[PDB]
């Protein structure tokens, strides 16, 4: 669309009210131009044709229940967007500012979102074990992540490449949501899971065991489902990215925490340097520890940490 930039508001699927960028040309439309080549999201209209209408709105206020998660999916691409640009120098998935599409209301009842390899997806939910899955933060930077992984290393989606693929994806949802600093936590996708149920989660990064994924290499999945288990598998993962930053004691191994920031350093030279489409979790060490040396040197503490980071989930 060709328009004037705006600004209107609306409010999230949590209730909270935020600005959002717009364009106007006789609708105002969800079309932010302040961020690279624009952030655009679509109404699905519970189909589950792709992409769907640009969303319009009359009056630059998105108040309506139907808005919510279009409010949400476009202000929190813009968020991830600014992390990755701020944080790691990065303009947007592809490193050339490319364009951020989202469709909602994608199907009926749909308890997921994803990332298709062209756009983002968001499902309502089905009221009971989801709410519209753009309300979460940690998500919709989940999502994103997957296409900067897909330009980059190129992570195969299934077996060890697959789990380590979501494992960055949980890895730098986080860190968007800490760097947002929306009530951060260690969880994955708390926000919109179960509204029926506090305190639970999809997933833990800090103790992933707690929903029955395995936090050691010895505890790993190796069958075929979840395409060979890389929503489970990635749980060993998640552990060792949580000891790095936080530290802790794991099955008697001791690691000191070096904090987010290096973490997500280390993690983003990793991914866009070292690694490749089938690399697995003992490539990922190497990959961990080049990055960390790289930066910080061989001597380093921070080098340190990786170490017994992976050697705490038993990735030698
Ligand atoms: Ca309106
Ligand atoms: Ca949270
Ligand atoms: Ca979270
Ligand atoms: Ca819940
Ligand atoms: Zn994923």
């Amino acid at each position: 669309i060709t328009g004037t930039s705006t600004v209107g508001v609306g409010r999230g699927v949590l209730g909270d009210q935020k600005n959002i960028n717009t364009t106007y040309s006789t609708y105002y439309y969800l079309q932010d131009n302040t961020r690279g080549d624009g952030i655009f999201t679509y109404d699905a209209k519970y189909r589950t044709t792709l992409p769907g209408s640009l969303w319009a709105d009359a009056d630059n206020q998105f108040f309506a229940s139907y808005d919510a998660p279009a409010v949400d999916a476009h202000y929190y691409a813009g968020v991830t967007y600014d992390y990755y640009k701020n944080v790691h120098n990065r303009l947007s998935y592809d490193g050339n500012n490319a364009a951020i599409r989202s469709s909602v209301h994608y199907s009926q009842g749909y308890n997921n979102a994803f990332w298709n390899g062209s756009e983002m997806v968001y499902g309502d939910g089905d009221g009971q074990t989801f709410i519209p899955l753009s309300g979460g933060i940690d998500v919709v930077a989940h999502e994103l992540t997957h296409a900067v992984t897909d330009y980059t290393a190129g992570l195969i989606y299934q077996n060890e490449s697959g789990a380590i693929n979501e494992a960055i994806s949980d890895i730098f949802g986080t860190l968007v949501e800490f760097y947002a600093n929306k009530n951060p936590d260690w969880e994955i996708g708390e926000d919109v899971y179960t509204p029926g149920i506090s305190g639970d989660s999809l997933r833990s990064m800090s103790d992933p065991a707690k929903y029955g994924d395995p936090d050691h290499y010895s505890k790993r999945y190796t069958g075929t489902q979840d395409n060979g288990g890389v929503h489970i598998n990635s749980g060993i993962i998640n552990k060792a990215a949580y000891l790095i930053s936080q530290g802790g004691t794991h099955y008697g191994v001791s690691v000191v925490g070096i904090g987010r920031d290096k973490l997500g350093k280390i993690f983003y030279r990793a991914l866009t340097q070292y690694l490749t489409p089938t690399s697995n979790f003992s490539q990922l060490r190497a990959a961990a520890v080049q990055s960390a040396t790289d930066l910080y040197g061989s001597t380093s503490q921070e080098v340190a940490s990786v170490k017994q980071a992976f050697d705490a989930v038993g990735v030698k």
